[PDB]
């Protein structure tokens, strides 16, 4: 069956996102630090320009699933689909304007589904067609993306809350050690972030530090 909503809840912590192009140090290596301080989740996002592509992406592709394998945290594709299905992954995560979330949601059997939503609807529909859990971003001014909506701040978490929404968020865009909190207060499961942790001087540090603050809020 799907992913319970209490183990989503649990995953989407510390959630971490990397591309290659997102460090100027070894993408491989920033991942495995992340994951051995703490994070909980890994998106393998491999976007925009400088962007790996063809075998190379594969083959970056398959050490970062097998840093997470190690480590014992499900690996979650970007918008690649037949990658998904391919590299046997734990989940896949879509944009509004990528796919069809009910047909992802046929074609990817018991999947980890995320889907990305920006306003009320969006998360509602994104329950009904099928996904385990939302991203909602931007949270806080990002530069790393370059391509999101308006920031929006906590308040559409705490509306969805407000409205007896429970299915599992993520918060994302501009998230830092500290402007994490409120995010969670906000009544979010866990945070997403790309550049917090890969371009921080100490990556595993950076996912420790977020590990304990998120467990903080949780409790
Ligand atoms: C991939 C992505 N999506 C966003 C959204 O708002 O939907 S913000 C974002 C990335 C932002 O990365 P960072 O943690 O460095 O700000
Ligand atoms: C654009 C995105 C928004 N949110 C998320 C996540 F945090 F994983 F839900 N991932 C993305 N790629």
């Amino acid at each position: 069956t799907r992913i319970s909503r209490e183990m989503m809840k649990e995953l989407l912590s510390v959630y971490f996102i990397m591309g290659s192009n997102n460090t100027k140090a070894d993408p491989v290596t920033v991942v495995q630090k992340a994951l051995k301080g703490g994070a909980t989740l890994y998106q393998f996002r491999e976007k925009g320009g400088d962007a790996l592509t063809g075998e190379a992406r594969i083959k970056f592709a398959e050490k970062a699933q097998a840093a997470c394998r190690e480590a014992g945290v499900p690996f979650i594709v970007n918008d690649d689909v037949e990658l998904a299905l391919n590299l046997k992954a734990d989940g896949i995560h879509i944009g509004q304007e990528d796919a069809n979330a009910k047909e992802v949601r046929a074609a990817i059997g018991d999947m980890i589904l995320g889907v990305s939503a920006h306003t009320m609807s969006e998360v509602k529909q994104a329950e009904e067609d099928g996904a385990d859990y939302v991203g909602l971003g931007p949270i806080y001014p990002t530069e790393t993306k370059k391509d999101t909506r308006a920031v929006q701040g906590v308040s559409l978490i705490e509306a969805v809350r407000r409205q007896g929404i429970s299915i599992p968020i993520v918060g994302i865009g501009g998230i830092t050690i500290d402007n994490a909190a409120p995010v969670i207060q906000a009544g979010a499961d866990g945070v997403s972030m790309i550049s917090a942790i890969s371009q921080a001087e100490d990556p595993e540090s950076a996912a420790r530090k977020f590990r304990e603050e998120i467990q903080t809020y949780k409790t």
